[PDB]
């Protein structure tokens, strides 16, 4: 190696050299300074991370076909270049719809109307890739994280309207209205093994008070969970975001690009790998892989594609990798309009008939090892839900909005904060303004709002009809309706471009799932093959997050390459003494939880005072009694 | 501004912007998600701590002039570059010695012998330093690695531990298993880290612990390897071990560290220099900076020149209304006596005139125009207690290697680790310790050649074998001393003919651990100065300690991060002591690894669990709860006391 030549006399005494654990696991790693330590811990994250990867050989004659092209697939060839070497021009990107990006969308216009189908800072692995990343609208040398700080340092988001009924009136939301039984509940979630909770959903667990607290309201509405949803994926949300728990109720714990995803992440990425010289086809269909399996293991030899109308075969050499994005969530999207509903095409006779669902279907047939994608996509009933992005003049909407909004909407700071939550209606509907505008070459008097719900088999209180089943003008009456401004519905409707998206595996990663399930990013004996995405497993990251689509493409490509590099695992942040209090705290009500008076005494006027959370708490007496109850508890 | 032109709307209605808090106070801050909120707190290190700074201003007309070549002032340039924009053109080094580097030197040849003042112990958590050498030019690899790089390629691939941490008794390995802090000791350890960092002023270490806790293993650990003396600062200690808590388990076998490939000058100084060389600054060796001007009014104070010794004149420089002033104020290298094989280190000054070497007068000088520029007499006043000696071994094959093959982890010459650090001998006089790190040390060392370093922290004691003080003895009769302690006193004259020795004398190289009080050290940018920082191991930081590079990079970027009022933050040193896994495994392990109290009730809690691998390295009933408990509560009660 040309590369490490200096080295060659220690890294071949090295039994470290080439047995790098690509992904170390921070929910089993005992952390110890030991003679057997040299890599950092599991989630060490900081600047000695910032190391980059050396390859072992060249990859000058060795092709990279990348199947979608969302931030995940873009992701892998970013570090196969980076850090494989690998000549950008050898990288194709084979693309199932004809608009790159996936899940991350930017479309329409002002005259036909806009259409869209959050972060915070532990977004470790995205901002790895996006500091080297050229910036949108800085110059050289800004990146896109330097224009995402730009404008986020100096604009601070949160809500002052999260929770509406009663037709418009501000509902109470400073508390999370949580019980005893309840938070213990979440406790007992939080120390369950994550391999005990196969298949369990949510409405499994927690109780009924449970799902009717503020608490629920607030994490079911901004992260899109439903009641029967995977119990496992909202313990790994409680995990991986656990700092953010205190400013869920006034979303203060967010961040918001400028612009929508597609523009601010999604164009300037693509636009950084076609300068490279990667190739893009669109007019490639991947239906099926051609893998050969024998006593060794598994081998990607060849893309079974339509092109055009015909059925191409692209070779894969021996020396070829292949990137999967398995799963699709925006697939079979059945768009509406103002005068128009969405007419539903599939039912759950249908339902995994589709491009990006096939493939991974055809992928199990030929393994175990590539998981059971029909446990996602086989009920459209439970990881459905409608979107419609309202494109709005000056309307009788935008002046109730101003009630609503921290600045003024066409302020270019922040909005609403974030969504705004229908308590009271039948729906379960939200609604949000984000920084304006929302589109770089949107004019200066429209406003770019996004409406949502989570009950598509619920009639509305003011039009008796499902979300699906409800015109552009229709959802705009049940909106106005709960905003108090139904008497004036025509002036709305006037001035208001409403375009509907039903979208049938939205959540179809939330299902409920058991081992084996979901595929690892480079299951066992595949020597060319990974895959990436929210349907494959990482060791703890969260899926519905760009996160996890940067996370597990770097984990394809350094465990693919055998590199010396390594992912660490989440942001340690739930280890943090200051945050696992402030959530005790926080869980309660700010009422005095256990332990935190006798804390309170040996901590105030310490060095470590500052560690207490907000709020007031007071001191065998009844000693006693909580421990036979904690006895009791375990 | 052309940089901002499509965000005006939202930044000149921003409540936030040039308002800026620089340096964020982890030691201060309740960490909270509020409305006010928009940066991160102050500890978040991480990726999206990435971003770069955004001048508000041009600076193609500021001259930016340093004194001091060492890793504080060439990281201040390189940040000046790196987010001030600020041409490199511009930048004026001003150093006082024959060469560039400071205390990273790495001098001598295999002839006449290397000299190394010392090495460089590092950890991972260096965040600073590691954020700007991440994108310099490897020195040993191809564009487009970095240093970063060629650090971890060595370093994840071969770890660093010791197999032999104490000898005695003329050779024989001590056990160093355990700490051997008692109930007392471990409490009073306890303490210190709940004391407020306000409180100390003044105080030593031995004014605070037992004599206990300085004969157990642990002070014997933490004394030699962080160059501590009994008689320095307990603000600075206590620092310390909030900074290094996580580090706590990996001490006694020195496994908590890692170290660069070469001497800390061809390693660290060498690639840095080379890369601002390139972008175009300038140097001007041995020049002394004897005193600055500077204009103190109604509204503040404002640096107006420069006052030279360039060789025996005196030469002014001035400094205009736009240009900016980096000063390290003091060196802990400054005035080093040099000595070898057959010359004891001829000291030129003792205690009377302590403090009166040039660099010094600079500080000096400084601290007579305001009380905001600190009190350097409390620092360069006690030569006796601010000194210490190095001795630097280049060797051939002898005796001495020989033995030393019984303490190495690896073979000395294989390029891994070797000693796996310092090796110190306890019942030495002088309380020596003697290091060999990987070899070569030097790049273009020979094959056949290994090079040792040793020092030594008691200057007042006559030796075992040699009945002198170190600094008395010539670089043979260290041999002597130190061969007494390995058990080849009788194969000396061996050792002598294959062995060169450079010692040296440091009469301040301990000088930033003396005790100090509120004000006696600066700020990076003291209250009034629109145009001077202040950086180094003299001047004040939130929570970093001194005698490392880190801090020397830290307070750099606030140096130019604060001068220019840039959008910029530093954060707060990592976080660790925080994570409750660094904490259970820091009480666990000051209990020589046996159950601590508290933590059989921790396992009834988590054992089993997700989190069970939180519990550290090392069941009985319920029945025995409530006594667990009230043996909990009565513990914490008397923490205070
Ligand atoms: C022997 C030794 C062992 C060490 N061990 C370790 C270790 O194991 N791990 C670790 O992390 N760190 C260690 N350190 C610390 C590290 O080397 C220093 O903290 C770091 O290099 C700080 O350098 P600096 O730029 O702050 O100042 P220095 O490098 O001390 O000074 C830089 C230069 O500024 C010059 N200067 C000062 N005043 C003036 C003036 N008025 N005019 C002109 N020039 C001036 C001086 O001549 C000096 O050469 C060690 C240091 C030494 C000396
Ligand atoms: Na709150
Ligand atoms: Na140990």
């Amino acid at each position: 190696n040309p590369i490490t030549s200096k080295f060659d006399k220690v890294l071949n005494a090295s039994s470290e050299y080439g047995h790098v654990n690509h992904e170390p696991d921070s929910s089993k790693e005992q952390q110890r300074n030991t003679p057997q330590k040299s890599m950092p811990f599991s989630d060490q994250i900081g600047n000695y991370q910032r190391n980059k990867g050396i390859p072992v050989q060249s990859y000058d004659n060795s092709k990279i076909y990348i199947i979608g092209s969302g931030i995940a697939g873009m992701s892998a060839a970013y570090y196969f270049i980076r850090d494989g070497h690998v000549p950008a021009k050898n990288i194709t990107f084979l693309e199932q719809l004809h608009i790159d990006g996936g899940s991350l969308d930017g479309a329409g216009n002002p005259t036909d109307g806009y259409i869209i189908r959050e972060m915070d800072m532990t977004y470790e692995n995205l901002w790895d890739m996006f500091q080297d990343i050229p910036a949108l609208e800085m110059p050289a040398p800004y990146s896109v994280l330097d224009e995402y700080r730009l404008i986020n340092d100096n604009d601070s988001n949160y809500s002052k309207a999260r929770l509406i009924n009663n037709k418009g009136e501000i509902k109470d939301f400073s508390k999370f209205g949580l019980n005893k039984m309840d938070q213990l509940a979440i406790i007992r979630l939080l120390l369950k093994n994550k391999e005990e909770l196969d298949d369990l959903t949510i409405e499994d667990y927690f109780s009924e008070s449970f799902l009717k607290s503020n608490f629920w309201t607030f994490w079911r509405t901004m992260f899109a969970f439903e009641n029967w949803h995977s119990l496992l994926e909202l313990k790994l949300y409680m995990h991986r975001f656990l700092h953010a728990i205190d400013g869920l109720n006034d979303l203060s714990s967010l961040v918001f690009p400028k612009y929508n995803q597609y523009d601010t992440f999604v164009t300037p990425l693509r636009k950084f790998l076609q300068e490279k010289g990667v190739n893009i086809h669109l007019n490639t269909l991947v239906k099926d892989l051609d893998i050969h399996i024998n006593t060794e293991g598994k081998v990607v030899e060849g893309i079974i594609t339509e092109q055009d109308g015909k059925e191409v075969k692209i070779p894969v050499g021996k020396n070829d990798y292949v990137i999967v994005t398995t799963g699709s969530m925006t697939e079979d999207t059945f768009y509406g309009n103002n005068k128009t509903a969405p007419i539903i095409g599939i039912d759950n006779s249908t339902s995994g008939q589709s491009a990006g669902w096939k493939l991974w279907k055809n992928l199990a047939a030929k393994s175990e090892i590539f998981g059971k994608p029909e446990k996602f996509c086989s009920n459209i009933e439970k990881s459905a839900w409608e979107s419609a992005t309202l494109t709005c003049k000056p309307s009788a909407l935008i002046d109730k909005l101003k009630e609503y909004s921290v600045n003024d909407p066409y302020s270019g700071k922040t909005v609403t904060g974030g969504i705004i939550t229908i308590t009271d209606s039948n729906w379960l509907m939200s609604f949000t303004c984000n920084r304006q505008p929302h589109f770089p070459e949107q004019p200066d008097d429209v406003l770019v709002l996004w409406v949502y719900a989570l009950f598509m088999d619920k009639e509305g209180n003011y039009i008796k009809k499902t979300m699906l089943e409800c015109t552009g003008d229709e959802i705009l009456a049940e909106l106005c309706y709960h905003l108090g401004i139904e008497d004036q519905l025509e002036n709305v409707q006037k001035n208001t471009i409403v375009r509907t998206a039903f979208m049938p595996y939205i959540t179809s990663m939330f299902m409920p799932r058991a081992k084996g399930d979901r595929p690892r990013v480079v299951p066992e004996g595949c020597k060319n093959l990974g895959l990436v995405g929210q349907f494959v497993e990482t060791n703890n990251d969260v899926v519905f997050t760009m996160e996890s689509s940067v996370r597990t493409a770097r984990i394809a490509v350094y465990k693919l390459l055998n590199l010396n590099k390594q992912v660490p695992d989440i942001n340690p942040l739930q280890y943090d003494i200051r945050h696992l209090l402030k959530a005790a705290k926080t869980l309660n009500d700010d009422k005095p939880f256990v332990g935190e008076g006798l804390l309170r005494k040996v901590l105030k006027g310490t060095y470590f005072e500052h560690v207490l959370p907000a709020g007031a708490a007071e001191e065998e007496s009844f000693i006693a009694e909580h421990v036979n109850k904690f006895r009791e508890w375990v």
